[PDB]
């Protein structure tokens, strides 16, 4: 699934965001295979990876198995994070970086969201 | 886990279903024996589908991972949707119909059960 | 996972935990690193097992997929159930006598930790 998640532009990015923070090489087109093949071992369709949604909802289905969940599934599910990112075309150095941009966008859709039923009336 | 889950007369309306209303193939053994280690495999014990209620908690139970699920998650689920019709006697020409007996069930308990709530009172 | 799950004393009382309660075989080594590779397989952290708060999640992780899961699942969860009252080096001959008493720690904590609730104020 390299030609069909990462267009010409978004796949620039994506090798220059090193793996962690205090880290050296950047992802790779092997985390793309990676995630999309492991998604099917998890019986995931791999095709919402393509949008900017479906990375969002793969993500909440993520989240129940988060703080229990094993050590390479927290790697798909951050992959899958920067990818969210990734096609929106966001500034992000490395990993971490792009988390506290979710991490960030939580709340502003709350503080959003809840923004709109109070904006009415 | 074939002389398990559809006797003999179950099995008989179970080789007819059509797999899709715009097709012709239906229903054969292997859909059950595929199903059987689809759910070992996903750590459900397959017993459940033997019976009229096995297979009602069952699809509930992939709900969750279905509207973000692979392709073999859903045929998966679909077999066991057309099972529970089966095992009431219920008459389903191919794969759709069944697929909305489930939705045409689901208000049909809650609007009773609701109003046989209302009722006591 | 067998010089870190379990310490060389608690180590002990779960090679006199028999299988099942009027059975015969007891509990092993195999059965730790075992249940450490399947949770493993299930995208769950093994590290979790090494403590008396990683398997108390664990066990609420698995109680979901409890009443439709497999019976290896059945005897995984049984697993981590009796290590778990091994880490509280609680006594208990069996199998059954940890599980129907962790079942008798939630409704303690709820006992008094809604207690608290109206002890404040
Ligand atoms: O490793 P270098 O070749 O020395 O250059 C790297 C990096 O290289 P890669 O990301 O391709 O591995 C950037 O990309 P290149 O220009 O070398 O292709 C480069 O410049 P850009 O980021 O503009 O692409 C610069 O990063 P920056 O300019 O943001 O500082 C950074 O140089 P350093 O090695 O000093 O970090
Ligand atoms: O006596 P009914 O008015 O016919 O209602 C009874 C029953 O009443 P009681 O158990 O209090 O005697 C329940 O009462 P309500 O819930 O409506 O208050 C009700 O619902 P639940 O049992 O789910 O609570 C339902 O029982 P069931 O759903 O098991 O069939 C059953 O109504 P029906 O006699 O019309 O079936
Ligand atoms: O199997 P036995 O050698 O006959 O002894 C077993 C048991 O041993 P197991 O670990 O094999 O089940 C205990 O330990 P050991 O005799 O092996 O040292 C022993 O004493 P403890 O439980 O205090 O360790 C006692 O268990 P209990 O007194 O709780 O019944 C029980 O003896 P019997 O099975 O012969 O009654």
């Amino acid at each position: 699934a390299r030609a069909s998640v990462l267009s010409g532009g978004e796949l620039d990015k994506w090798e220059k965001i090193r793996l962690r923070p205090g880290g050296k090489k950047q992802y790779k087109l092997k985390h793309i295979v990676w995630a999309s093949r492991e998604l099917e071992r998890f019986a995931v369709n791999p095709g919402l990876l393509e949008t900017s949604e479906g990375c969002r909802q793969i993500l909440g289905q993520l989240q129940p198995s988060l703080q229990t969940g094993s050590e390479e599934l927290r790697s798909l599910y951050n992959t899958i994070a920067v990818l969210y990112c990734v096609h929106q075309r966001i500034d992000v150095k490395d990993t971490k970086e792009a988390l506290d941009k979710i991490e960030e966008e939580q709340n502003k859709s709350k503080k959003k969201a809840q923004q709109a039923a109070a904006d009415t009336g």
